[PDB]
């Protein structure tokens, strides 16, 4: 029901918009290094401006930006109070995506004035991958839209 997208967007710095939707919007972090499948990695996440629903599957041309396609899609779910969540800085969350499933955290620093950096974290469980035997960015780096 909830949409989710992740696009490899290869502006300026090559990074990947994670996107969640809440409340009839896409709550978004610009993840420079990409999503990774080992929970022992985490990876930053800077909070960005929230993306209305169906910019989820835009592909083409950003101006200053560069090339966005759309590297992953699917459904999400909170695991617990997702508004709240937000708020406080800790979301709890499992994907139902193409490339990425299994359960998640979004995790905020709480320093003052660093309150737009958060990390993405996979959680323990049959979906998480050693990183240095499986890089999900390099194994299926395609678009789950336009591919061939
Ligand atoms: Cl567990
Ligand atoms: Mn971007
Ligand atoms: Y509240
Ligand atoms: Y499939
Ligand atoms: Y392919
Ligand atoms: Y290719």
């Amino acid at each position: 029901l909830l949409r989710y997208c992740v696009q490899k967007h290869d502006a300026s710095r090559l990074h990947y918009d994670f996107r969640l939707e809440l409340d009839g919007t896409l709550k978004s972090w610009a993840v420079p290094k990409g999503p990774c499948l080992d929970p022992a990695v985490k990876r930053l996440a800077v909070q960005v401006e929230d993306h209305p629903l169906d910019y989820a599957d835009f592909e083409g041309s950003i101006p200053q930006a560069g090339d966005v396609i759309v590297w992953d899609r699917g459904a999400w779910t909170p695991l617990d109070d997702p508004r709240e969540g937000l708020e406080k800085g800790h979301l709890s969350f499992a994907l139902d995506g193409e490339k990425l499933s299994g359960r998640w955290h979004l995790i905020r620093t709480n320093l003052r004035g660093k309150q737009s950096q958060w990390f993405l974290v996979k959680a323990k469980d049959g979906e998480a991958r050693s990183l240095d035997r499986f890089d999900v960015l390099k194994e299926r780096p395609d678009s789950v839209l336009s591919e061939r």
